[PDB]
């Protein structure tokens, strides 16, 4: 029953997914408000915590304790050079504990701390309660994912988020594998297959290079942009309806915290519309001193405000490709992960580099990592009977 069931989950830097590979398919579970991802986010209040969208939600209210980006702290140590340049663009607190970082929030009126473990365990707590209120019982072996690049300090603090969570950590593995996993690259027979998969996600962008022989791994190179995803794009949209608002009604909305995120989210929005629409309409009604913002804005348009950002992804394409010590022919198998990746002028891009090249994107490019874990998970536990 329970004891013979296994999920796979992403824990992601921005989103979380989770998986469950059950009569032939995988089915990537919904959370309660019917989203297949979940925000990475826990949030402390005066009454309880929130984990999630309900997290995400409040994040404007609440900045100091609302928590994100613990990926980025977990294995790490306080003085390490990563963790003292993130801390400077956080609203929560980073503290030291005999050199190990710790997230500081107020809780409930109290002042607590947590390890970036404990914060992730939270995270990976609700995705294996996504998984329990969709199955009807409740799953505890996972595997779950981390990017290639993690060392073995940042694998245990991941593992050791899943045992906090209550879960048996089957395996570790790389994202990248993970999702060639979910395209089935490991199920060709015999000779070398070189992968390159294709990573933009919401906060990061990763690149990794993989050859698969006969079944077994193995990462040739990792290359990117720690600090490079669609929050990036979100914020190229911003600033150019900061300055259309301009135009328009002489008045800088720049200052006013709440006009720049209600028109920050709307952009996110109307970024998701121009991956299958030419064009997207703003509808923000009372914006900034009770003018609306009722505006438009063209894919071409979009396209020319993110184009250095869009072309760039293009050298930890070929940084990788020389680290790898391989050519662009010598690439088996292009596959997109991130839900940034769905954007047309990306994918040309990428397909354009590749020589016009077909690209794996079937599968729901933030999703496929999950969708691998799981799929994973379900041999891994079968193993075990
Ligand atoms: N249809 C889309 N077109 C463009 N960007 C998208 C799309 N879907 C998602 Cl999710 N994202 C972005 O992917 C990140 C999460 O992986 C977020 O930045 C989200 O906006």
């Amino acid at each position: 029953m329970a004891k013979a069931a296994a999920i796979g989950i992403d824990l992601g830097t921005t989103y979380s997914c989770v998986g469950v590979f059950q009569h032939g398919k995988v089915e990537i579970i919904a959370n309660d408000q019917g989203n297949r991802t979940t925000p990475s986010y826990v949030a402390f209040t005066d009454t309880e915590r929130l984990i999630g969208d309900a997290a995400k939600n409040q994040v404007a209210l609440n900045p100091q304790n609302t928590v994100f980006d613990a990926k980025r702290l977990i294995g790490r140590k306080f003085g390490d050079p990563v963790v003292q340049s993130d801390m400077k663009h956080w609203p929560f607190q980073v503290i030291n504990d005999g050199d190990k970082p710790k997230v500081q929030v107020s809780y409930k009126g109290e002042t607590k701390a947590f390890y970036p473990e404990e914060i992730s365990s939270m995270v990976l707590t609700k995705m294996k309660e996504i998984a329990e209120a969709y199955l009807g019982y409740p799953v505890t072996n996972a595997v779950i994912t981390v990017p290639a690049y993690f060392n073995d300090s940042q694998r245990q603090a991941t593992k050791d988020a899943g045992v906090i969570a209550g879960l048996n950590v089957l395996r570790i593995i790389n994202e990248p594998t993970a999702a060639a996993i979910a395209y089935g690259l490991d199920r060709t027979g015999k000779g070398e297959r070189n992968v390159l998969i294709f990573d933009l996600g919401g906060g990061t962008f990763d690149v990794s290079i993989l050859t698969i022989d006969d079944g077994i791994f193995e990462v040739k190179a990792t290359a990117g942009d720690t600090h490079l995803g669609g929050e990036d794009f979100d914020n190229r949209l911003v600033n150019h309806f900061v300055e259309e608002f301009k135009r328009k009604h002489k008045k800088d909305i720049s200052q006013n915290k709440r006009a720049v995120r209600r028109l920050r989210t709307a952009c996110e929005r109307a970024k998701r519309t121009l991956s299958s629409s030419t064009q997207a309409s703003l509808e923000i009604d009372s914006l900034f001193e009770g003018i609306d913002f009722y505006t438009s804005i063209t894919r071409a348009r979009f396209e020319e405000l993110c184009s250095d950002l869009f072309r760039s992804t293009l050298e930890p394409v070929e940084k990788a490709l020389r680290d790898a010590k391989l050519d662009k022919a010598q690439i088996h198998d292009l596959v997109l992960v991130g839900g940034s990746t769905r954007i047309p002028k990306v994918q040309k891009l990428l397909q354009d580099f590749f020589n016009g090249r077909d690209l794996n994107k079937s599968i729901n490019p933030d999703e496929a990592v999950a969708y691998g874990a799981a799929v994973q998970a379900a041999i891994l536990i079968k193993s075990t009977r």
